[PDB]
């Protein structure tokens, strides 16, 4: 897809710098450190044994979709804990800010929802009850396992509490 925006590149650089300081055995290392909604074209530039992003594109997409569409924080944190993710990143693009410019329907599809059988109103209502809503729309104020730690434009970086 299209090249990542400057805010995204900056956010990714801030996280890489924060992760570069880590020292581990290579086996205690998390499956991957950053959970975000990737476009294959962008993801291919970051995948490596550094384990910043998911080794397998599809698995990473399903992980992120299940996480973002979760209705309970307990389900979301379970996914993040399993992969050992330290950062979760959101942006206006994956939310329902603009029904005509959103990747949320795609996220819903990957998560297994038949979004195409839903009205715009139903998709918005669904979105408002997700963990993604509580992250991006409320800056994790009502989430106990996630803390907003950095922002670059509308790209928000959340740190998993207890990772």
């Amino acid at each position: 897809g299209p090249d990542l925006t400057e805010d995204w590149k900056e956010a990714l650089e801030w996280m890489r710098t924060s992760l570069e300081e880590q020292n581990y055995n290579p086996y205690e290392k998390p499956e991957y450190s950053v959970m975000s909604w990737w476009d294959y074209g962008n993801w291919i530039l970051y995948v490596s044994k550094k384990a910043v992003v998911a080794n397998n594109f599809q698995a990473g997409a399903v992980d992120a979709a299940k996480f973002f569409t979760a209705k309970s924080e307990d389900e979301a944190i379970k996914i993040a804990k399993k992969r050992g993710v330290r950062y979760v990143v959101t942006a206006d693009e994956i939310t329902m800010k603009d029904a005509n410019n959103t990747k949320f329907p795609a996220i819903m599809r990957i998560a297994g929802y038949n979004v195409d059988l839903m009205t715009e109103g139903e998709i918005l209502n669904f979105f408002n009850h997700t963990v993604l809503y509580r992250l991006h729309m409320e800056n994790a104020e009502n989430l106990t396992h996630f803390r907003l730690v950095k922002e670059f434009g509308d790209v928000k970086i959340f740190e998993v509490v207890g990772s």
